[PDB]
């Protein structure tokens, strides 16, 4: 569920998802309408792709189990939907982490008036 | 700022921002375009109301002083603008813990295709 993607990204990033994720640029912080900005704000472009392929899943409120016990998030046993879901939020998380290097601050609470259309496509 | 912000909301009501806070309803969860579907969801409203009014300030990255040590929010010394914006968010991280009683574990992650068109001011 969303708590443990917010758990996941934590864990990966050092950092909360409030305001470091959830408010960052135009598509994880303006709700999906804007062209992502940066990497770090196609990674949410890429979860929410990675959701829509989950047809027949409740990816937000479904708890899967997973591990991080030894610095890795390892996904555990569960239905095939709870591990499909565990696994989008896993990506999301590294995602995250492997582009801290190009993380802006100024993209937080970024204006949505200067963003642009969506253009890729999952 | 926000990170103060987020501070605030989990030293009141126990729980994180997200996604107890960012994804709830139809005004926290939706960026604003939708109206309050509950008093939780109008706590948002109002903060985004409070930081209105500020408009000689910069509410989400001005950095402000507050101590907490006793169970209360106390805000401390700063410009004005440090103040007003502190008193912002002590006061809607007071009213999503006033209002924990009514809060609605299906309101988070809310269908935005339900939400109707704002109509409270200000
Ligand atoms: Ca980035
Ligand atoms: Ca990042
Ligand atoms: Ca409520
Ligand atoms: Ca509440």
């Amino acid at each position: 569920d969303l708590w443990q993607f917010g758990q996941m990204i934590l864990k990966e990033t050092g950092k909360l998802p409030f305001p470091y994720y959830t408010t960052y640029g135009c598509y994880c912080g303006w709700g999906g309408q804007g062209q992502p900005k940066d990497a770090t704000d196609r990674c949410c472009f890429v979860h929410d792709c990675c959701y829509g392929k989950l047809t027949n899943c409740k990816p937000k409120t479904d708890r899967y189990s997973y591990s991080r016990e030894n610095g890795v998030i390892i996904c555990g046993e569960g239905t095939p939907c709870e591990k499909q879901i565990c696994e989008c939020d896993k990506a999301a998380a590294v995602c995250f982490r492997e582009n801290l290097r190009t993380y802006k601050k100024r993209y937080m609470a970024y204006p949505d008036v200067l963003c642009k259309k969506p253009a890729e496509k999952c």
